[PDB]
């Protein structure tokens, strides 16, 4: 059967696209290598931060705010848990964090509700945090934490109820694009449609070449660990925040303990360069997996440095500028590309789904997506 739209990669971005398309009666096929949500891509490890005041650049704020509303809509539509409003704390040494400074500028430019704190005010407000006196902070009370695997699962179940079809455990191997249709090849058969969305996460870095694109898209191995913690300090129940912070040796991001699961941490600015089909997915096979996390905890969050309860291994896919790619294919207006989310895309996946549906159906979007152009110079090596 010929579909209206085919989505290749039914993960964070593709499943949201599928939901958006199905809700409008568009006959959609989604094809995934696995059965999402799963532990082989970029969406597992339970939780994701959503921030509105945005240290990567104030121009992300409108998409973050739209995405936040879309997450509240999803919460109301499903029985799965979507969002909890932890707030997000950002801190770093005063005068020495571009990330903190841009977060602060973004909040001012968009009139976001934030608290500004410094030094011992941080340690007093949130027992369990120990920063130096020369640190400053911005705290965003109304952002928080998404349950990412639940988000994809809910979008899948809602899309399928409206007639979207999901073909699981099926790798797309090649493409054939014509002026008025698209075709995909798999070991389980070939499929056609009017429009294609390409959203294969870390595998975009290997398979966009089949669409005559050569864009730097390096996959990275990124681990997270959950640690036995002082629940009187680090529980969501006592208002411990989500956080993303800059210190001299890089950026870390973490989560309060939910229901006793332990504080979760990741080192965001370091990971191993990998290939998505040979990555070692076991936490702890490199000493740095656990040691880089405890180096942070023992200094800044010392009561959250107990036994390792759980570890996960997940992938980032970076562009050279660490901004996303969301655009039509430059040679094929019936092909939409979502790639290069550079370790910070999940929070936008609801809004991106809307963008991708608009691009597929109309060739345009009401959102300003200029900074995500596939033709920008900053994507290309010298
Ligand atoms: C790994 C990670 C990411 C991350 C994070 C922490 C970790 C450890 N913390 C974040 C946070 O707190 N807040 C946030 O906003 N983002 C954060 N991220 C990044 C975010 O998770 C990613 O940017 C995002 O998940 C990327 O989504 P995308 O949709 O691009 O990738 P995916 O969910 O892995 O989905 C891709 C799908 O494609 C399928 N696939 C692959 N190859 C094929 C072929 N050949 N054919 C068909 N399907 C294919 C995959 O199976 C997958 O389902
Ligand atoms: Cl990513
Ligand atoms: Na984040």
């Amino acid at each position: 059967t010929h579909f209206d739209v085919i989505v290749v990669g039914a993960g964070s971005m593709g499943m949201a696209a599928g939901y958006q398309l199905a809700k409008q009666g568009v006959k959609t096929l989604l094809v995934d290598a696995f059965d999402p949500p799963h532990t082989n891509g970029s969406h597992h490890g339970d939780t994701r931060i959503i921030r509105h005041a945005y240290g990567e650049g104030r121009e992300y704020v409108p998409l973050a705010l739209r995405s936040q509303e879309l997450w509240y809509e999803l919460e109301k539509e499903t029985h799965h848990k979507i969002f909890t409003k932890t707030g997000v704390l950002v801190f770093g040494p005063k005068g020495e964090s571009a990330f903190v400074a841009e977060t602060m500028e973004a909040a001012k430019e968009h009139s976001l509700t934030v608290d500004l704190l410094e030094g011992d005010e941080i340690n007093k407000r949130w027992p369990g945090i120990t920063v130096p006196e020369n640190y400053n902070a911005i705290f965003e009370p109304n952002s928080g934490v998404l349950f990412s695997e639940n988000c994809i699962r809910a979008y899948r179940e809602l899309a399928e109820a409206r007639g979207a079809k999901v073909l699981t455990h099926t790798r797309v191997e090649d493409f054939d694009i014509s002026p008025d249709s698209v075709k995909i090849e798999t070991a389980n058969g070939s499929y056609t449609a009017d429009k294609l969305i390409v959203s294969m996460g870390a595998w975009n870095s290997k398979l966009l070449s089949k669409l005559n694109l050569d864009i730097p898209l390096q996959p990275y191995r990124q681990v997270v660990g959950f640690f036995e913690s002082d629940e009187s300090k680090y529980s969501n129940d006592i208002d411990f925040p989500g956080f993303m912070v800059e210190v001299p040796n890089g950026i870390y991001a973490g989560f309060p303990s939910f229901g006793g699961c332990g504080l979760k941490l990741g080192y965001h600015t370091f990971g191993q360069k990998i290939d998505p089909d040979t990555i070692n997915r076991e936490f702890g096979v490199y000493p740095e997996d656990e040691s880089n996390l405890r180096a942070f905890l023992e200094e800044y969050m010392p009561g959250a440095n107990g036994e390792l309860k759980r570890g996960a291994v997940c992938m980032y896919t970076k562009t050279l500028d660490e901004h996303f790619i969301i655009d039509l294919h430059p040679e094929h207006s019936n092909v939409v590309i979502a790639a290069g989310f550079s370790g910070h895309g999940f929070k936008f996946s609801s809004g991106v789904g809307e963008v991708l549906s608009q691009l597929a159906l109309t060739g345009k979007t009401e959102h300003d997506i200029s900074i995500f152009s596939i033709n920008r110079p900053a994507l290309k090596e010298s």
